[PDB]
């Protein structure tokens, strides 16, 4: 690549991610959201009751839906999406009260500070520690495919069967391939080659960073398809954003390095990310960019 610049057993092992029919109560006429491969509705799961999200889906699929499920339910950790159960095609995730964290930011009514939006960041930043650790990748990390809970706790989620189109705005078509992929979120390498990878997700995790502290602008306006590739090998990156810190900016130009193998670890980042996030206070009011209002 070029990057100087120019089954019995299935069904035993699902056993405890599955939710029984009449314990699971969803909610069919009140929609929560719509996706390219399943539509979402509030739930209640059942003692006890407690709101949930469900995503309904569209042999040999019945099998992979069930053993995605297990490995899916194998995930905790505070800054993940848990999976709840699965019902047979429907996929019970907790309810996220604040929706996804591209949309919370942009909101003008939300007031954030530097450090609020530097926590969001260093949230994520854990979340994808504890899957890289599972030698999970993400392959589409972004602000859009996280989720923030009632108490403003983000969850890395969009993986496993909860993967979808979310915003298809930001998923381009390979001319050859046919594969719609988010190129304004993708390394240099995974462009011209459509891999993935843990150090392609640090990219990604890069541009998310941007994102927050742009609170959701869209990445290189007027740059929507591969040839970003021919845009980042002029020898460009996202430039700095008004309310974001030398050190943060340091440690997203760290994200996109050229070689891959250069670029931070997730523990890495987490790291750097408490750090620089230790030295604010809530003192600093981060305010939307008038060039990126209303642009896509
Ligand atoms: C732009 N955009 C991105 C998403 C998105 C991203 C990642 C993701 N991973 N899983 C799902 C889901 F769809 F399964 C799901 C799971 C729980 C949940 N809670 C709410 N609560 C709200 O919407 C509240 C504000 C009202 C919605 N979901 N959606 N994701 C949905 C939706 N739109
Ligand atoms: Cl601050």
């Amino acid at each position: 690549t070029d990057m100087s610049p120019i089954n019995p057993e299935l069904v035993q092992a699902v056993q405890h991610v599955v939710i029984g029919p009449s314990s699971l109560i969803v909610h069919f006429n009140e929609v929560i959201g719509r996706g390219h491969f399943g539509c979402v509705y509030h739930g209640t799961l059942l003692g006890k009751k407690i709101h949930c999200a469900v995503k309904s889906l569209n042999i040999g699929e019945v099998s992979q839906f069930l053993t995605e499920g297990i490995i899916m339910k194998d995930f905790s950790h505070p800054n993940v999406l848990s999976l709840l159960g699965i019902c047979l095609p429907l996929v019970v995730l907790p309810y996220m009260k604040h929706g996804d964290l591209r949309n919370f930011i942009r909101n003008e009514t939300h007031n954030p500070t530097v450090k609020d939006l530097i926590g969001f960041g260093l949230q994520v930043a854990k979340g994808m520690k504890y899957l890289a650790s599972k030698k999970f990748v993400h392959r589409d990390l972004a602000a859009r495919n996280c989720m923030l809970d009632e108490k403003f706790t983000v969850k890395v989620a969009d993986f496993g069967l909860a993967r979808d189109m979310y915003d298809k705005e930001y998923y381009s078509v390979h001319n050859k391939t046919g594969a719609k992929l988010p190129v304004k979120w993708m390394a240099l390498e995974s462009l011209q080659t459509q891999k993935f990878t843990t150090k392609s997700d640090v990219w990604s995790f890069g541009v998310l960073l941007w994102e927050l502290m742009t609170r959701g602008a869209p990445p290189y306006p007027d740059v929507n398809t591969f040839d970003i590739t021919v845009y980042l090998l002029q020898g460009r990156r996202l430039l700095q954003p008004e309310y974001c810190p030398d050190p943060l900016y340091e440690v997203m130009l760290k994200c996109w390095h050229p070689k891959a193998e250069m670029r931070p670890s997730f523990s890495e980042l987490v790291s750097r990310i408490s750090a620089i996030f230790s030295t604010f206070i809530g003192e600093h009011y981060v305010h939307v960019n008038a060039t990126y209002v209303n642009v896509k």
